[PDB]
């Protein structure tokens, strides 16, 4: 079946046939739709089809379905799975799984630039302090002074999950939130009781806006351990205004990489709990969503003043003004110091063409809508207007929950 | 089989049992969401009416009720005996404000209740559709202090004697094909602004022009009708700071109203029910005034602030789309002609969604309409989830009608 997509700004016309590939389930049925909701151990018996629906995907990749190279692996994996229970990737589909598992991220506006990712594995990684040079190393690679560099760093696998590989932090680099007595809060809102735990990990907090947190790390399911990035290698960008000079007085500032650490990356069946990855900033995430969230550092008030706007009735638009203004700051000031950047315009436009060519060359695309729209100035971007489809392909990425809510305290 | 929707700004939690009432399908599956897709006989009618007047009965707390089952009666023999049905006068004004109370993709449903209701069953031509509609605008209008309202024309009977108002809203703009190869007036319009032209519509050729209404009764050939200038309430659209914003010659008109759905309550079809109440100020300022296919006016208003059209990345184009929806409120606002803002308005909405959470179990919502075209996650309808699924009494899309009307 052929499920067609429009563009009504363009009257594009695209069709897509690879939802016909897709497995796992939406949320959705043909009664309700899910698709504004944010969140809608593994017996040989289920494992054997995965691994096999993989390694058909990877070998049909390459051009090789159907050689002797392919059925011989289908036999070896077979083999070790009924008589380990699990498997063993190799290095040529680890990375093709991982670069997929991004390809396939329905929810992310980058994807044009899935091909082009860097991998480490760090499947022979055994303790905490292993993870942190992993992970250090990831971070300078990654940042690369400035000239950012798309990574994921890959720990074992699971494997009757009562021995996980989890990165504790949800972002390699985030800024602490405290909680203060008088029931307001210093620094980031949203990092509060990753903080607590931390402070009570041992972690001596300094206690200002912008403290960047210690890495939480746990190998081989052991209890976690804290871990101190080290300074240099946290790029960060002090943010000020091309014209209004106030701006800097502020106070602001952000990190350069932003690197989610907090996700479960399934390949062939296979589930690493610990797969920390990286790209680059779309201006947006920092200035509208980490900036101008009421529950983030909402400083929306403190820039309209300062912009003199009429803020006694929301009608002036002063929200909307001060909202523009501080992401032309964050762009300016990321520009300046040579940061890598791309802003919701250009980001946008850029997954049109990524999504027309997925079409073409693959079937389909699948994107969801609610993400993929910028949280500013949805309908100027050209993304507004295309019809897209949802749905789950394999490899992927998926939410997994936080490790202090399922964790079992050892000593 | 309960369904959760969290707001994570509040952490406020609520719990939907509406949905196990939803009766229509959505167009998704478990495989494939459809969530942004524009769009994705005698023995069926009897259970609708049913459905319907059990929920009437319902609301006026007399389920089961001698009067109930009396009803149920009276319309399972009219049915039986003609094919369809009428309803009362009160059945009609229930069912026309729960669609509204329905419409998933409506962010202004706070206001649900206050729906005047003008029942245009008994109308049996064009000439009377126009005067049926006029009242409305009138009294809609009410001066630019906007009263919401719908006119109800006669329901389907086989399908080939049906009532269309063929304009897609009351008042719209012309849109013309142009010898340049650009676009004189609206864009959206223009095909529409052809078929006007081609039943004999003397257009002036202008930005602006104020479109005939194109009016079918009982299934026969549509004819024009110039709703009457005075009745028509424009707004010049100026800038509070900006002098020279004025010279761009934009107006808009006060009055939205969508003429192009159909009305269905237990079973029946209303395939002319025009319905209109105020503007979100967003609707004008960022989709009319700003969409490429619409009249797209960014690149012509950021060169008079003069900011650098250079690179995207000095966000000209979202500067210049703050600066003509603050224009589009003022200017509104300035002729006291009712507007609401988007900030006013999705608060609203929210406040909105808890009363019928606690009140009647839920509320459909469409996110991806919900949220306003800019500035959404300032917005607190960004944070909320939603579920979307269909309820009846509904407004629905039909087909354009020349696409469909036998000629
Ligand atoms: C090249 C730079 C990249 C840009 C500009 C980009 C852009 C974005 C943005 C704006 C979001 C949504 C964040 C939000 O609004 O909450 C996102 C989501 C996501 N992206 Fe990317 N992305 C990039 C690279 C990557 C990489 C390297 C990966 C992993 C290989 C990735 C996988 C994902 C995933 C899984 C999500 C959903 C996150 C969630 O569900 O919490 N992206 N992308
Ligand atoms: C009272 C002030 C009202 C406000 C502020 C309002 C707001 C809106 C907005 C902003 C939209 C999205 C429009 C778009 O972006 O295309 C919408 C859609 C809609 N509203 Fe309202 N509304 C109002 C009154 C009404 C009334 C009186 C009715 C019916 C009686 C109604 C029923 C609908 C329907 C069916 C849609 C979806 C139309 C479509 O799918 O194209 N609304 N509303
Ligand atoms: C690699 C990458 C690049 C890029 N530009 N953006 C991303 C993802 C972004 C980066 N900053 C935070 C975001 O990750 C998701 C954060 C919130 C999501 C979330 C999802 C489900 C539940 C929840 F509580 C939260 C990843
Ligand atoms: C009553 C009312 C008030 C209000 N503020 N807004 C609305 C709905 C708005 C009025 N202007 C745009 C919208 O009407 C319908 C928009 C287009 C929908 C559409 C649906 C299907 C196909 C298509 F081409 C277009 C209705
Ligand atoms: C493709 C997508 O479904 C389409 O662009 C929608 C998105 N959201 C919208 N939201 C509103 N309020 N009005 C619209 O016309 C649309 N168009
Ligand atoms: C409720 C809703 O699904 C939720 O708040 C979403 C909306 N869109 C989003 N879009 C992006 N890019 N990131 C988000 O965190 C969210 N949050
Ligand atoms: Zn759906």
């Amino acid at each position: 079946r052929f499920l067609k997509v429009k563009n009504w700004e363009t009257d594009v016309v695209l069709t897509d046939t690879l939802h016909l590939k897709s497995t796992l389930e939406t949320g959705c049925t043909e009664h309700i739709c899910m698709g504004s909701i944010m969140l809608p151990v593994r017996t040989k018996d289920q494992l054997f089809p995965l691994a096999k629906e993989f390694l058909d995907q990877y070998y049909s990749s390459i051009k090789r379905f159907g050689s002797k190279a392919h059925m011989d692996r289908l036999e070896e994996v077979n083999k070790e799975i009924e008589s380990t229970s699990t498997y063993q990737l190799k290095d040529t589909e680890l990375i093709y799984g991982a670069k997929h598992a991004w390809r396939n991220a329905s929810r992310c506006v980058g994807r044009i630039q899935w091909s082009k990712l860097q991998v480490f594995d760090a499947r022979d990684c055994t303790t905490a302090h292993g993870m942190f040079n992993y992970i250090c190393n990831h971070v300078k690679y990654a940042t690369n002074k400035g000239n950012l560099r798309s990574a994921i760093t890959i720990f074992p696998q699971r494997t009757d999950g009562k021995h996980d590989f989890r990165v504790w932090n949800s972002q390699l680099i985030r800024y602490a939130g405290y909680k203060q007595p008088d029931g307001s809060t210093l620094g980031d809102p949203a990092n509060v009781q990753f903080t607590e735990i931390c402070i009570q990990q041992g972690w001596k907090a300094p206690r200002g806006r912008f403290d960047v947190l210690p890495l939480l790390l746990q190998a081989n399911g052991n209890d976690p351990e804290l871990f101190q990035i080290p300074p240099e290698l946290v790029l960060e960008v002090p943010i000020r205004h091309p014209k209004f000079d106030w701006f800097k007085d502020l106070g602001l500032k952000w990190y350069g990489l932003p690197a989610v650490s907090n996700m479960l990356l399934e390949i062939g069946g296979l589930e690493f709990s610990a797969c920390p990855f990286s790209g680059w900033y779309m201006g947006t995430e920092i200035g509208v969503r980490d900036y101008c969230d009421n529950s983030r550092y909402n400083i929306l008030e403190e820039v309209a003043k300062k912009m003199d706007l009429d803020m006694r009735k929301t009608s002036s638009l002063w929200k909307d003004q001060a909202l523009v203004e501080i992401n032309i700051a964050v762009l300016y000031s990321f520009q300046s110091d040579k940061v890598t950047i791309v802003d919701h315009h250009s980001a946008t436009e850029s997954f049109i063409k990524h999504m027309e060519n997925e079409y073409r060359c693959r079937g389909g695309c699948p994107a969801d809508w609610v993400w993929i729209v910028p949280p500013m100035s949805g309908s100027i971007t050209p993304v507004f207007h295309q019809e897209m489809l949802n749905y789950r392909l394999t490899p992927s990425f998926e939410y997994q929950p936080d490790p202090w809510n399922t964790h079992v305290w050892k000593g």
